[PDB]
RNA sequence: GGGUGUCGACGGAUAGACACCC
RNA sequence: GGGUGUCGACGGAUAGACACCC
């Protein structure tokens, strides 16, 4: 676990091919943008488990 | 860019070896937790540019 | 046009949808 | 004990630090 703090409108990074941007917040919601090549996957934690379980939307 | 929305206390995922967690907010700050192996790097956008420019802090 | 909260979404979009207030 | 804003940090920690108000 590595915690960081970020004001809305700033950015964060992962690996050498991924970037993240805190687009903003509302109440307790947070718009979080991600920038990665389709060479890698990105999903919510409630969806990531499904890409690993047998799929339901291949195409 | 792939935007997502998350209430504080929930999570998101990247690749097959990284996880993210919206630990919370404060004013306009956002505590963001990250969980990845030391086999890969993770930093702020104001620090990532430095791991790509030069350093001496590593082992 | 602005503010606030909530929602929906394997969505790759600096994205949307709804309600309330000015 | 509670609320709010800000700060610091290549830090791998559900992490810290400060100020204001009750």
């Amino acid at each position: 676990m590595l915690i960081l703090t970020r004001k809305v409108g700033e950015s964060i990074n992962i690996g050498d091919d991924i970037t993240i941007t805190i687009l903003g917040v509302s109440g307790q919601q947070v718009r979080i943008g991600i920038n990665a090549p389709k060479d890698v996957a990105v999903h919510r934690e409630e969806i990531y488990q499904r890409i690993q379980a047998g799929l339901t939307a291949p195409d």
